């Protein structure tokens, strides 16, 4: 198994199988991002039980760095994986860091991300700029 | 529930469920897309049985118009949903495209795509290109 994030949340199992929420690109990381949710996550997702998420549910944002297809110079698709970011809801447990455990697993090596345990507050340093959103950015992509 | 493309294939159901293969960004296009498939096909992906695909195989694309999210301008995240494309394998059925069946739904309407029952033969225009690949340019994105 991956060690543990410095703040003791062990790597979600089996979250590469979880149903997709969305998609991102971010321009200034030149990334692509699909992110995934547990199955709690999901149906909060799609029933907008969103404020705030419920405890227990997961979110996972994969990033991989953008290359071009080498068929297809203007599709841009994933290249080197480059991280797992992961929240888990637990209002009580996580109540210092807005009721959401964050954790970051680094590359296909899986190093966890973080110098110390307060690590965290990195991650809250940009994500209470979605506080009205429960900390959350990712708006569920729309499907019929 | 949606009609049949003029090909005779129907909507798979439950796709919206279906895992996650890759995702990507068409330039051209100005959307993020979301490439997901049935259970033969992410096993397939994920064990590289790929040349060819094995029968069975549904791959889903989803396509979304790229918006920015307000709280994050560099972040690119998905708008309004814009159509689903398929390709189904079935080396037999699907001879005379290539051994896939072509489909694609547009919008939250999920109108079937094309003119006539020989609409395939303009995915076939472009797929043609990643022959190399048995029609499928998509590269699974690498998971650990
Ligand atoms: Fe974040
Ligand atoms: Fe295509």
């Amino acid at each position: 198994e991956p060690a543990a994030a410095p703040n003791g949340i062990s790597l979600p199992a089996g979250y590469k199988d979880w149903k997709m929420i969305g998609v991102s690109s971010r321009i200034e990381q030149n990334n692509l991002r699909a992110i995934l949710g547990n199955d709690i996550a999901v149906k909060a997702a799609r029933e907008g039980r969103t404020h705030p998420w419920p405890d227990g549910a997961i979110l996972v944002k994969l990033s991989w760095k953008k290359s071009t297809h080498e068929l297809f110079p203007s599709a841009e698709v994933p290249g080197d994986f480059t991280q797992a970011d992961f929240m888990v809801k637990d209002a009580a447990k996580y109540a210092s860091t807005g009721g959401w455990g964050y954790a970051r697993w680094l590359g296909m090596e899986q190093k966890p991300y973080g110098a110390n345990a307060d690590f965290a507050q990195e991650c809250m340093g940009c994500h209470s700029g979605a506080k009205a959103a429960d900390y959350v950015f990712t708006h569920p992509a729309k499907l019929p």
